Parts: structure tokens; C-alpha cells; sequence
């Protein structure tokens, strides 16, 4: 009942252990259960959510084949039960639109959807389940957003927007806005040369992103944020220990202010956590496909150009699929520190397994420990051969 | 918990952006969603929903078989979370009956449903979920109301029935209830001729409702209510942009107190918002059938007998299907001003789609935003042919 | 928060209007509801439900084969949303077992479910959702209890039991509860010869049951009870208007305290609404089979053992099914008088449906008006073909 | 809202009542129920649930085929209403992994799940919905814990832990708990050989566990705990009565601080009532398989080596299939003593009903009465046919 305020530290992370997992393609395979793709997990003062967009078709539905294209009038943002799937009958519909974001600001919850025509889109930001502010497109080629929460400290709650090209110079803005009014907005500054899909956390009143060249660099850009000041700044991580997909061979030294060349127009939206010593970088395991996937410990991966890894955990092994990954933390749980959390995505379907004609993913989720625990993998566990 | 007053006034339209979309018959192609038509949208003071009259069966069950009649022991007045479908396990039956409308005063909400055979039909007043008041036929020839919701203030809430022929003068009252009970009624008065299924709304202590003549008219019947007087007058909107269908092609001149002749003995429920300058109608693009949809900006249409639109924006495409659509608000939204609303129902099935044997629909909903934003299509979106 | 008083007296009832109606073997032949019987209608101070005792299956799943057999392990009370379907996902179970009885006192719930072997069955009674005083068979020979709503006046809630043969003297014994526990409990006393299966209501401080002789009356026994003084009378309807089923036509004259002969050894739980000239006695249409039912104004049926009916209602015709039928009122409504209701259990499947292998029912319900009203008829509706 | 404290001790047992059952593979034959196995049924303040380890699987999908199998990364704890299926859609996720137990401390409930490879799996304590503690395997072989609730005094709620083999010598912990945090832990001391499984309960300030030894006693090991000293003790219980399972025939004369030999390597989680004269044991009827299930009256059978029955009931016939069982009690009903309660796990599938390819269960639960109440039996119902 008051606006939340980024007061702690983040814990230091030795390990990872699983937090949220909800089979939806074996469950999906018998019960009805909504093709989605894209999700995330936000929490509430009293509950964390797992979200999605939907596809407007449960999988075993006809409609279900030619859910590989991304946006169309039938997909919503959709929230429901942490660690359940999303059903027909236990999912709550946010807003429609298919690209979103979603944040609690400690009072109450504001959603933006976008949805359009490619060149004339237009995002509605909701806050206490109400529209309230509308944003029209400005470069006129598909307006988009994070694809994951946002963060917020004293009722400011930034969100960073793309519109234009995905394979040249875009138009990227970040707004900052309280309880779904904007204050102010600026175009991208600092040295980052593409912004697709930002993964966000914050700590000790700053916010912190990291993002998706997919223009030409596979390392990744990041943007520090001050909710304050309302500012911003953006860098690349300079480690080598690259982390976007496809991607290639690790080299030697890094790049702090640059891209790093190799490959050209293409991505996957990921996320790492940046604090020093203990720093944690998540990536695709194929530098080729998205499969696989694990968590790297990199002391220092922002600053110094040449950190190799000094821990890990696998998180999805290789053979299996994985996709897009980011972060968010319970910034509500009693304790001295904030815990750090992640998801990854698992699709399933077309375009590697194209035996059948539909998408859809599930969730698996994880939060760090103390403690040095050990692993196991998470797969997403079903048989395509049963839909057949 | 004390009765809401109409205070505001509305906000300026300048484009319309969406708010909710169920997918319906997508995806109850394979889930338990019930078969419905003539649906609206009402809200509460903490959450708005979707409203239609049940038929008693699911898309895929048999009894499907035969939903083309609209009245029958089997329909019922459900209501359902916004943007999900009337689904078997989701839905909340309101009232038995095959005609409704219902509105929140504030305090609490009223139901009106009504059933019966033709020449002796009933509605019977729910208001706090418990059944009050009871009126019975008067002119014994299917006694019907609004198909959307009623408006009301400081404890009034008027509703308009008609009782009679629908293909020559009938019977039609104004009823002015307060807390389910009848306070007066009066018969229609002013110039409109006939007056079937009115979609209201209000604004500084004034409900306006945009209702159906079918006898005669493809320029529609307007009645203007005072709650506190309890009075109404009634007039056709002057405009020579008709809004009924079917409906002949557009004249030069348009005819403020008679009804426009051309087409006799047919119609769709249909709405406006009439606001000086301000307003804006809604109609179906083909003269002929209800099929695609639009808004159209035609600056003080009710009074000036030559009014051309001055703006535009496409709701539906013309090769898509639509059918009724009306008028609601949030009027427990923050803000300065009342924002505008509406919903179309998209009916699927016979008779225009004779391969199937049912008929059901799903709703799409949009409201006004003082941005001019960019516009997209909102069809359907089910295939006929997946389900045979 | 305070125990309820049975403060008021009926209103007139010059006619019945629609309450609630599910439609359950329409939407149960697609989608997951249970197979039930011997339902009925109970309210609490804020929401009035549905109650039956399910089967342990769905209608479509193999297990509904058998469902003509009354008590099993597989049994429990479960209520429902009013209106709604019993669904295995929308259905609370209150309690175990093959007979019940339920109501609210005001501050809560309490639940009587009966099981066991026929000679050896025992009642738990549920009090605020927790098991708190059992009872056992008495004379050892299927222990049952009314199977519709008791009620409750200052905390004391009376039941009425029967034990013993169906088709002879049995041992009926009325207990006294309060809070769950026994305070007093008497035998039958007073002239009626067999009691079965009692519906009642309360009005002025005193309960009335109509109940079901099996061994020899096609007149009713009633029984009067006092909740204070904890004392109760017993005698049968005087008027020749026979309501039990199967009955011999009716004569000219009644029997007051005599059962009338002429069918032995089988009947029909049913009720009556008994208030003077304000009398309202329901029956089945035909004399033969549970087919048919209506209403009829009798006025002092009780008393006057010549009282033919005065006017009338149909309320299912005789080519369409019923079955048993009881009394509740919403005690918690708002006005000067208890307005009267009533339920019709709408039997179909085995026994006179004999082209499927189970048996389940739907519900029509009905409360009474001051208005006299137009009456339709309300048939269950499915086509038990859709089920070959 | 402050702990509960055990202050109370267990009413007399006289007979036992049916209390809560579900009919989960009759109903899982037609509507969307999960499988499962390793029941059990925990209580808060204001309402007692069913919980289990899911499978990831509807008893009818494809994946069903292998759900023998005990350890995987699909199955989760789930919980659900008190005597409704684990259906898809009304479940609840407590925390992901493949052994649990979970209790309620006054203010708010702990719950443990596990996951992991056999040789480096790992627990986490969740308080409140959140993640709190994580503990890491410490012997290196299937760490484990009890399926079924713990019990909490004051704050503090031990749970028993195995690490290690199930053929041989393994290590057991005893940790206390207070809001999630680890206070002490102490290894196993006493003479019991082997800890598997415990089923506990407390009264004045004491709680008992039954365990499992499955190396080499036929006869059970039981643990008092003491919650304020934080101190325990271990014995087996004396009686001849023998109640593992399998197990050689009842002897004579019975071990007080030795396993009883006869079967080696293999057994099942059950329970006991350890209460002076007011004993009661429950134990599958089969000394070879889960098949059968009774209650018996056996005064002092933890002290007297020769003591045999006083009195019976029986809960499941030998024809029928049962599994595991366990004890809970609702510490927060109204009265002057515990009421005591069990469940009875009944499987069915594989193994012993090899024509399918899957395995899941139903519950049975039953609490004690004062009364000497009449028996049925409770077998699980469906017929494996149907599921071919
Ligand atoms: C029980 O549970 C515990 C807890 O999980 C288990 O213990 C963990 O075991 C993990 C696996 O062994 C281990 O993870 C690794 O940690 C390494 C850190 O070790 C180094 O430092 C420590 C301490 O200083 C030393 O002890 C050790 O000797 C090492 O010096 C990481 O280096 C590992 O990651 C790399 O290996 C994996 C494959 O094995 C790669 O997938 C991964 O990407 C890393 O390697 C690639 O990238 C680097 C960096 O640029 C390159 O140098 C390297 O050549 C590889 O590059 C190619 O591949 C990538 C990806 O395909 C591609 O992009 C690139 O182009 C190249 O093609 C690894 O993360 C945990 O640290 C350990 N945890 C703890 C606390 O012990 C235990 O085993 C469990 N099991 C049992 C049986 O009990
Ligand atoms: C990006 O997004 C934006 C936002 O949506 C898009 O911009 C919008 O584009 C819309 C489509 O072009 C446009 O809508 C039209 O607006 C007209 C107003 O324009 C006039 O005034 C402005 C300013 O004064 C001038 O600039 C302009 O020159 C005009 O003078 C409306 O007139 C349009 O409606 C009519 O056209 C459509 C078909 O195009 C008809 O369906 C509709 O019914 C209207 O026409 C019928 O009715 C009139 C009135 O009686 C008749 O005169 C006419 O002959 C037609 O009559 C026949 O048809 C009807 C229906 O079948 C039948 O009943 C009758 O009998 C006859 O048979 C239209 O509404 C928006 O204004 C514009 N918005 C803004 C802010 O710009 C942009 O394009 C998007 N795209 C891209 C690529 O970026
Ligand atoms: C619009 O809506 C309104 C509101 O519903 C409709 O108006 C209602 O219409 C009803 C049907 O006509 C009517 O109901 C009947 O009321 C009779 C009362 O009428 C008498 O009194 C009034 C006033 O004093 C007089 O005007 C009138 O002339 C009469 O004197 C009841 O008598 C009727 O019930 C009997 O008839 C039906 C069949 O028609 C039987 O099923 C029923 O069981 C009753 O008859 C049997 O039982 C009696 C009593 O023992 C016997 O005497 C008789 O012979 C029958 O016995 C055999 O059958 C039974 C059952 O099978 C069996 O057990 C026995 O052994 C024998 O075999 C009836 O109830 C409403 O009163 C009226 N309401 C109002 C306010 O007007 C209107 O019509 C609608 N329609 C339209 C088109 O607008
Ligand atoms: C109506 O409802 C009521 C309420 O339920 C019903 O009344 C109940 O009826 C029950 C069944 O008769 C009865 O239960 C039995 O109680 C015995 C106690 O009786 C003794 O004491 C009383 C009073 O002192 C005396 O009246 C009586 O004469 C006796 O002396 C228990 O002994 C019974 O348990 C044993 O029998 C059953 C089979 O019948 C076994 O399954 C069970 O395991 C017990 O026997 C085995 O174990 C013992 C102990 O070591 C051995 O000595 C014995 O030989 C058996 O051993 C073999 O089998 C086991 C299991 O396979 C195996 O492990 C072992 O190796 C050996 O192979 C039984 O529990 C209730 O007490 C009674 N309740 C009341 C209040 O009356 C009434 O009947 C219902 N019916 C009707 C029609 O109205
Ligand atoms: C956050 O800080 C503001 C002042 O900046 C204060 O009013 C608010 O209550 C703080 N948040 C919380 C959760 O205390
Ligand atoms: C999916 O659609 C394609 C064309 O878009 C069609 O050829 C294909 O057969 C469809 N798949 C199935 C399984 O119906
Ligand atoms: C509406 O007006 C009445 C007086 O006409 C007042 O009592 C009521 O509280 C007002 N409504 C609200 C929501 O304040
Ligand atoms: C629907 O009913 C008609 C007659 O009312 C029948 O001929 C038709 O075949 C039915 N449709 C289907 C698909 O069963
Ligand atoms: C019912 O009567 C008792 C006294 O007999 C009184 O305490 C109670 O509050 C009354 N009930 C209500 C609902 O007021
Ligand atoms: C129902 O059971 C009977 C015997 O109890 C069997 O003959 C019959 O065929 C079954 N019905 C169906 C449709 O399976
Ligand atoms: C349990 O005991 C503590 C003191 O040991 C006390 O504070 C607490 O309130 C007691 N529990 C309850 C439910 O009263
Ligand atoms: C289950 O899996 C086995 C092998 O694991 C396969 O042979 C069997 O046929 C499957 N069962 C069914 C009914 O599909
Ligand atoms: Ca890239
Ligand atoms: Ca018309
Ligand atoms: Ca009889
Ligand atoms: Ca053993």
C-alpha cells in the first residue's frame, strides 16, 4: 500500500535451485491448455504469476497449426498460477496484444500491450486493470517492448521500446512512467548500437537490462537506469564469454564499446546478473541453435575484457530445446537481500521439430542459493510422437 | 457503497483502441464454451465483464443442433471474466431467460430477465442476486428489453421494454427502478414510431439511448432520459448517414422526426455516441447484411440534417461477419471524463454459414482514446470448416 | 453473525416465477458433469446453492453404467453454483455418504451424511466444516434422513429420521440439534402411520414437513414442530386432492388422520406450502408414473376434508419426466414476508428410459409472486438419442 | 495468527467414521485428473486439504505409459480440495520434486519438496509461498523424507530426513525448524536399525512417528520427539501385532528394542495411535502384498511384548487393493481432545494390474469417534476394463 523502493543488495549466488516448472506440452497433450510462446514471471506483494501470449487455441485445436508467425488479431497477455499451465479455465486475460511487459509498483500492477498492423502499431498501457495512456507508433515498423517485467522503484517504472529495423539503425525510447502516466521518455544514449527484447532487475535504487543486438553484435548490450535522476547509460558486456545465439567461438578478449562480429541479424533474448565478483551470465549451450542451456559464473563480465568462467550450472542440456530466458526477483520476500531469479522458455514444435504444424513452450524457473547445491536437468519433457 | 452519480462528461474521441476480445469459437472448436449470442459488457466497481444469453449447450455438444431460435426454455442471462469465453466452468448464471439487461448502481447490481411463451412472458428484477419484482405482459406479443445495460443514477435506473408487434405500432414503456423496485413508468413519448432494443449511456445527469425501429426507419430512434425529473423525449437522429441495416444507400438530406423509408420489417441493435461536434456512429459496412463494421466521426449528427463524416476507422472488414453492438462506460474509472465504449458481436454460423447446424458468436470491444492512433482489423477468427 | 429467527410469515402466493435451472444432462452429454439424484436447493446469508449426491462419474464416462442403484461407497453430498451444472470441477463435496439433509443456522453449516451397509449405516453430523457427533442405526435396516434442506430457529435445527421397513411400522425419531450436538431427540407421535423423507419450512416461530408415507397413504403426513418448546404433532392432509404418486384418483372426500388406501408400498418425496386460504399444494400429473407436475391453490387443504382447487399452475407437462420436489426459502432476503420456493428433481435414464444404462437428473426451480403471472413449462430438454 | 501449541490429548477411540474420499481413477476415467501417489492430507486453521506428488501426466494421456517409475523431473507436490480429484484445473503447486512433507505452524505453513539425481539431490524449505532454506544432499543416496505432514509446537517443526541406502545402514537427521530457518539437527539415536518414512502426530507437547524400517524388522521403529527441549528417542514398538508389510506371521511374543526378523529389504509406510489402553494399529491384511487394510485395538502394544487385539475394523476387504497410509489430526477444531485421523493410499496399475501401462491411486481417510459405530468397507472402485 505504499510504492515499493529498491532497498537491498542482491545475495550472493553459489548455486541455483528450482523454483517454478510447469509441464504444460505433456499436460497440453490430454487437457486444454493454451499455445503460447514468449513468457515470463512477475510477483505480486502476495503472488508471484507465471505469463505468456496466448495464441488463442488450445494445442490439440485445429487452429493450433500456423502458430509459428508471431503476431495476428488472436493472441492476449495472460497471467496464471505459479507452476500450473495455462488453461483455458484458470488463466486471466491482461490485455490483447501480441508483444508486453508487466510490472507491480507495490500499489497496484500496470500491463502494456501492443497490437497492430506493422506500420501502424500502438501499445495501451493499463494500471489497476484500466486503460489509461496510448503510444502510437513513430518510426512505423513494428513497435515492440520487452517480452519480460519491468522494475520499479517509488512509483517510476521504466520500459524500454524498439520501432524500426531489426537488422540496421532502430528508434529505441525509454519511458518512464507513473501509475500509467508518462513523465518523461529519451531516445537510446550511450554506446550500444541495437536494442531488441531487455531482461531487467534492480538493486540499491538502479536499474539494470540486458538486451538483444540483433543487428550485429553477439555479445550483449546492457543499460543501466536510474529511476531517480530518470537517465540512462549502455555499454556491451565486455567479456568473451559470448552469450547471444547463433553466435561464434568464444575468442580471447572482448569488446566493451563494439559488437562483436560474426554473426548478422538474428538473436535470442537472454539476461545475466551484473555485480562484480559475483556475476552469473545465462546462454544457449549450441552456439548454432537454441538448445541447451546453462549458467556461467564470470567475475567481473561488464568491465574486464578478457574473464573466463569460474563456476557453472547446466541447466537444460544440449540435446534438449531451450529459447528465451530472463529475470525478475521477489522484491516483496522478507530478508536482508534480494534473491535472484530466471526463466527459460522451451519450445516445442515448429521450426525443429516439424513433424507437427504448431508452437508452444513450456516454463521451467529457478532462483539462486547460498548454499553449493547440486544440479539436474530440466527438459521440457514431451514426446512429439504422441501428437501424431 | 453509496449510489454513483453521472457527473462527468465524456472525453474527446479521437480514435478507438482495443479493450477486450474473447477468440470464442476458436477456441471453443476444442474446449467447453457455451453457445450464446446478444452479448454486452457491464461493469462493477472493482472489475468490468462480458455478458450474454446462453442456449444452454456447448459449441461441439449435439444440442448445438438448432440454436438459430432465440427462444426456448434452455437460454439464460451468464456473465464471465473480460476477454475469456463463456465457458461451462468459468460462467455465472444471472437469471433464467431469453431477453435481459443489467447495470450496477453503486452499490449493488440489477438483473432483469424474461421468459415465457409469446403471449404470456414475464420478467422478473433480481437486484443483490435475490429476485424483487415482477411485471407481466401487457400487450401479450413477446415482451422484450435492451440486449446491454441499463444506466443509472443516484439510485434510478431506467429501462425501456417494448411489448407488441415488431412489424407495426407497439407497446413501449420506460420503467424507473430503484433498488428493484418500480418507482413509475410512462408509454413512449416524442416523435420515434417504433422501438426496439436501445443501447444507452450517460453523461451529466442525462442517459441517451440509440434503439432499432424495425417497422420503418434506417436512421435510428434516439430517446433522452432525465433521471431526477424522470422524464424522456425521443427523435431520430438527423443525419443522412444511415446506420441501421439493411438499409438503402446514403441520401443527401436526412429526416430528423419520421423515419427514413426504404427497407420495412427489419433491423439490427446498433449505437452512437452523441456529443456536439464530439460524436461518432457506428453501422455495418454492406447495406445488406450485417456484415463488416466502422465508426465514423459526423460532427453534431442528431440535429443537423446534412451532416457528412469528417473521420473514420474500421472496426471489421467487410468480408468478415459482425451482428449487434452496443454502448458501456466504466463509470468508476479515474480521471476527468467518462471514456467511450462498445462491443460487436461477430455471429458464425447458419444462416449465412448453412454448413454447420448452430449458430453462436464472439464479442470484440474497443474504447475511445484522444490520441489518433493507428487502426487494425478485429474478424472472428474461427475456420467453419474445422468443424465438420 | 447472530442465529437466525424465523421472525416473518409467508407472502401471498398468487403464482411461481422462474428461479433457477441448470440444464445439466443437455451440457453433461459434453462436458465433465456427474451423474446425480435426489437434489435439492439450500441458502446461506449470502449466497443461495444447488446440493445433490453424486454418483463417483461423469454422465458420458463408463462408470455411469449402474447409476440406477441408490447407495454405494461411491456417493457424497456436493453443492454447486445456482444455475450451474454439478460439474467435477466446479462442486464442493460437503460429506460422504448415501442420504443427507442440510442447513444454515445464521453463524454456519451443518451437514448429516449417512453410510454403511444396510444394516449397519450411521450419520456423521459436519458442523463449520468439521465432523463433530455421529449417530448409529437404531433398528437396523437402511438408516435415512430428508433429502432436502432442514431449518433452523435460534440455534436449534430439527431433523427428522425414519429407520426401519419401508413397507410396515418403522421407528422415526425427530432430534433437536444445535451447534452440531444432541440436545433432545423424541419418537413419532401423533396419527401419521409411516414417515419418509420430509420437506419443511418454518414461518412464526414453527417448522412444517410434508413427508411421504411409503407404506399406505396418498394423502401426505405432516408434521408440526415446535423449536422451542423442542415438541412436534403429527396428522395427514384432509383434502381429497391426493398428492403422493403412484395414487388412486382422487374422491370427494379426504381422510384427516387416516392414511387413504388404495396404492401400498411405494411414493414420491413431495412438499406443500400450508397457510390458510394461502395454500399451495405440488404433485405429479399422472396417477401412475413420476411424469408431469403442477400446482395447485387448495385452500385449508389440512383442515377442510372436502377443499377442491381454487386455481392453478403446470409446471412440467405430462409427456416429460419429474421426480421428487421439496421446499426451501431464502430466510436471508430482504422484506416484510418469507416468499416461498420450491424445486423438481427432472429424472431421465433407467428405469423409463431404458435405451441407456445409467440414471441422472437435472433441477427446475421456482419461487413464488404476488403478481399473477403467465406460467410456460420447463422439461428437462436433452434427447437421450445424442447418447446411442 | 500466534503457533499453535499441543495442548490437548486424543480423545478416546472407539470406532472410526468415513471422513474425506475421493474416487479419483473412477472419475480420472472420463475428466481431467492427474496422476499421482504418495497421498496425504494436511489441515490449516480454516480448511483441511488433499495433497500428493503429481506424475505430469492426465490418467488417460499418452504419458501415462511409465508412470511406475518414482523419480523424475515431472512430478511436483500438489494439494486440492478435501474429497474432489487432482483435476488439471483445481490443483494448486506447493513446490517442485519428486518426495515432501508440509504442516502448518498457526501462522502460516511450511512445505519441503526434494529434487535431484540420486547422487546429489537437494531440499528446499518453503515458508509463506517463498523459498527460504535449501539443504544439500549429505550422503550421497536418495535423500528423502517422511510423505505425510509434519507437526509443529510453538514455532518449531521437526521433520526426519534418510540419506543413504534402503539395504543397509543409512544416515537419518532429526531437524527442527522455526519459520523456515534450521535451529538444530542431530542425528538418529535410540535403538532403532533403520528409518524410512515416518507418520506422525503430537499431544501435550510430545510428537510420535511411526516410521519404516525397511532393512530388517517387520515390526516398526517409533521416534519421540520432544519440540522444546529439541530431543528425540527410538524404539520399536513391542507388540507380536505385526504391522509392516511384507511380513512373516504374528508371533507370540514380540521386540521391544530389535527389529523382528522374517523379511528382509522391502516394506511400506504405515501408522500408529500410540495412547496407553486407547492403542490403536492400522496394517495391510496380506502379510505378502498392499492388499486389504484394518484398524486395531492393541492396549500398550509400544511397552507389552505380548500384548494381541481387544477389538477391530475393517477399512479396505483383502480383495481390494490399499498402499500407504498415515496420520494427521485437525489441531485447530473445537473440543476438549484431539480427534485422531488417518488416509489409506490405494493403488492401482502397475504392478499388480499389469493390462495398463500406468500407475495412480485414490484416498480413503477416516477420524476416530467416541461412539462404537457400524462398519463398510472402502475399496478404490473403478474396474481397470474400461481404461482398455
Ligand atoms: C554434483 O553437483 C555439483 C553442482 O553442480 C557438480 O559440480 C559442478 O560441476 C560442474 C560441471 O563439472 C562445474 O561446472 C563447470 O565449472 C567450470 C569451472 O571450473 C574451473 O574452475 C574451477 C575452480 O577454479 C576448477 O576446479 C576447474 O578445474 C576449472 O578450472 C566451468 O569452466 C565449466 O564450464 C565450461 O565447460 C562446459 C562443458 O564442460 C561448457 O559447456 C561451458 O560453456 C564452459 O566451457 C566453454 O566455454 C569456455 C569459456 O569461454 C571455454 O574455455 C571452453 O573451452 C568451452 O568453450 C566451447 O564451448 C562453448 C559452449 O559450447 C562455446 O560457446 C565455445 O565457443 C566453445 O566451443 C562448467 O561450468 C561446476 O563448477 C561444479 N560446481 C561446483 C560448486 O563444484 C557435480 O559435478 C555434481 N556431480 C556429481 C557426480 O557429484
Ligand atoms: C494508419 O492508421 C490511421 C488511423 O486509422 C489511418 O488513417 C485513417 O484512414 C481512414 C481510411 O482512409 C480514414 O477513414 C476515412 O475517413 C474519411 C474522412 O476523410 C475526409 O475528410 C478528411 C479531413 O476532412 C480529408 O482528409 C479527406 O480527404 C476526406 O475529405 C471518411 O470519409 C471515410 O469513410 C467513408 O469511406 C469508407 C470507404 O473508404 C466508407 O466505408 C464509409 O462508409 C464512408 O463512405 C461512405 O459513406 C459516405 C457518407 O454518406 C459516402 O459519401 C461515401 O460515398 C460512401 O458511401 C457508400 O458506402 C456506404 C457504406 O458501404 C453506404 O452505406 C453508402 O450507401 C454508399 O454506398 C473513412 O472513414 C481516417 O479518417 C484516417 N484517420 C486519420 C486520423 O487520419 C491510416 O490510413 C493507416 N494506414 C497507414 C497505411 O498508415
Ligand atoms: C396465461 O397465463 C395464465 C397463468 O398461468 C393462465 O391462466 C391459468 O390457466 C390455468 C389453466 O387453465 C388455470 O389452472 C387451472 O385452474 C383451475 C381453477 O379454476 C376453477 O376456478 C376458477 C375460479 O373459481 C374458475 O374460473 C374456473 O372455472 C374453475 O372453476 C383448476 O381447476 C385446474 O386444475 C385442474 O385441471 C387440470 C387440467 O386442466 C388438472 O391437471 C388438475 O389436476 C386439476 O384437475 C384434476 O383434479 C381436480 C381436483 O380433484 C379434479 O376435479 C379434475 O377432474 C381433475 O382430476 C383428474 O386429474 C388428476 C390429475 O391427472 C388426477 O389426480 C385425478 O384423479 C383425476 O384423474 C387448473 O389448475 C389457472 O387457474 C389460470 N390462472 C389464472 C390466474 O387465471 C392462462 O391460461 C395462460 N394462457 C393464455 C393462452 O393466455
Ligand atoms: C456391525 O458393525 C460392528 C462394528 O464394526 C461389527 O462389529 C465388529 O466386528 C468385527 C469383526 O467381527 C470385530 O473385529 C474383530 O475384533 C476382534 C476382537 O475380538 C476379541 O475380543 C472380543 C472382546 O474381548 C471378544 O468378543 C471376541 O470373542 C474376541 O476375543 C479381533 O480379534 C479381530 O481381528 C482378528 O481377526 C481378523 C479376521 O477375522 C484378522 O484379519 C485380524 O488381523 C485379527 O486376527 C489375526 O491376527 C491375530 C493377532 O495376532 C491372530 O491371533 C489371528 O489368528 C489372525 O492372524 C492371522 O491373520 C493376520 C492377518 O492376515 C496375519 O498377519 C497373521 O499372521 C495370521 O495369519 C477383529 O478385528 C470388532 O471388534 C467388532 N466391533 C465391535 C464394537 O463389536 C459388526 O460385526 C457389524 N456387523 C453386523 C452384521 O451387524
Ligand atoms: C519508498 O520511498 C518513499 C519516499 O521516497 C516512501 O514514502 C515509501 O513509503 C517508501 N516505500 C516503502 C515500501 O516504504
Ligand atoms: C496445416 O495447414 C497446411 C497449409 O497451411 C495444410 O497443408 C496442412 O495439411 C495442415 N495441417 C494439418 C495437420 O491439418
Ligand atoms: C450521489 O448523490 C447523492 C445525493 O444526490 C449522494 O448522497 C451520493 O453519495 C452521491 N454519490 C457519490 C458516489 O458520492
Ligand atoms: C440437425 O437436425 C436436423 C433436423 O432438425 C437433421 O436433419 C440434421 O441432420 C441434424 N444435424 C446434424 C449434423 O446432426
Ligand atoms: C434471535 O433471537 C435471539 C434470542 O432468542 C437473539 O439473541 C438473536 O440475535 C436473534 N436473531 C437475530 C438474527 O437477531
Ligand atoms: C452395462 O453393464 C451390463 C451388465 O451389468 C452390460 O451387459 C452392458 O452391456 C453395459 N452397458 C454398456 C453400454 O457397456
Ligand atoms: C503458544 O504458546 C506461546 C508461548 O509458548 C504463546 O505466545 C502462544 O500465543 C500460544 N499459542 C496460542 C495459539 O495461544
Ligand atoms: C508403453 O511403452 C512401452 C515401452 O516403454 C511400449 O511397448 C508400449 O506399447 C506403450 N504402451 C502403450 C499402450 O502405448
Ligand atoms: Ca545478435
Ligand atoms: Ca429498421
Ligand atoms: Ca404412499
Ligand atoms: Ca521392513
Amino acid at each position: 500500500r505504499d510504492f515499493n523502493n529498491l532497498t537491498k543488495g542482491l545475495c550472493t549466488i553459489n548455486s541455483w535451485h528450482i523454483y517454478g516448472k510447469d509441464n504444460a506440452v505433456r499436460i497440453g497433450e490430454d487437457s486444454d491448455v493454451l499455445v503460447t510462446r514468449e513468457p515470463y514471471v512477475s510477483c505480486d506483494p502476495d503472488e508471484c504469476r507465471f505469463y505468456a501470449l496466448s495464441q488463442g487455441t488450445t494445442i490439440r485445436g485445429k487452429h493450433s497449426n500456423g502458430t509459428i508467425h508471431d503476431r495476428s488479431q488472436y493472441r492476449a497477455l495472460i497471467s496464471w498460477p505459479l507452476s500450473s499451465p495455462p488453461t483455458v479455465y484458470n488463466s486471466r486475460v491482461e490485455c490483447i496484444g501480441w508483444s508486453s511487459t508487466s510490472c507491480h509498483d507495490g500499489k497496484t500492477r500496470m500491463s502494456i500491450c501492443i497490437s497492430g498492423p506493422n506500420n501502424n502499431a500502438s501499445a495501451v498501457i493499463w494500471y489497476n486493470r484500466r486503460p489509461v495512456t496510448e503510444i502510437n507508433t513513430w518510426a512505423r515498423n513494428i513497435l515492440r517492448t520487452q517480452e519480460s517485467e519491468c522494475v520499479c522503484h517509488n512509483g517510476v517504472c521504466p520500459v524500454v521500446f524498439t520501432d524500426g529495423s531489426a537488422t540496421g539503425p532502430a528508434e529505441t525510447r525509454i519511458y518512464y512512467f507513473k501509475e500509467g502516466k508518462i513523465l518523461k521518455w529519451e531516445p537510446l544514449a550511450g554506446t550500444a548500437k541495437h536494442i531488441e527484447e531487455c531482461s531487467c532487475y534492480g538493486e540499491r535504487a538502479e536499474i539494470t537490462c540486458t538486451c538483444r543486438d540483433n543487428w550485429q553484435g553477439s555479445n550483449r548490450p546492457v543499460i543501466r537506469i536510474d529511476p531517480v535522476a530518470m537517465t540512462h547509460t549502455s555499454q556491451y558486456i565486455c567479456s568473451p564469454v559470448l552469450t547471444d545465439n547463433p553466435r561464434p567461438d568464444d575468442p580471447t578478449v572482448g569488446k566493451c564499446n563494439d559488437p562483436y562480429p560474426g554473426n548478422n541479424n538474428n538473436g535470442v533474448k537472454g539476461f545475466s546478473y551484473l555485480d562484480g565478483v559475483n556475476t552469473w551470465l545465462g546462454r544457449t549451450i549450441s552456439i548454432a541453435s537454441r538448445s541447451g542451456y546453462e549458467m556461467l559464473k564470470v567475475p567481473n563480465a561488464l568491465t574486464d575484457d578478457k574473464s573466463k568462467p569460474t563456476q557453472g550450472q547446466t541447466i537444460v542440456l544440449n540435446t534438449d530445446w531451450s529459447g528465451y530466458s530472463g529475470s525478475f526477483m521477489d522484491y516483496w520476500a522478507e530478508g536482508e537481500c534480494y534473491r535472484a531469479c530466471f526463466y527459460v522458455e522451451l519450445i516445442r514444435g515448429r521450426p525443429k521439430e516439424d513433424k507437427v504444424w504448431w508452437t508452444s513452450n513450456s516454463i521451467v524457473s529457478m532462483c539462486s542459493s547460498t548454499e553449493f547445491l547440486g544440479q539436474w536437468d530440466w527438459p521440457d519433457g514431451a514426446k512429439i510422437e504422441y501428437f501424431l
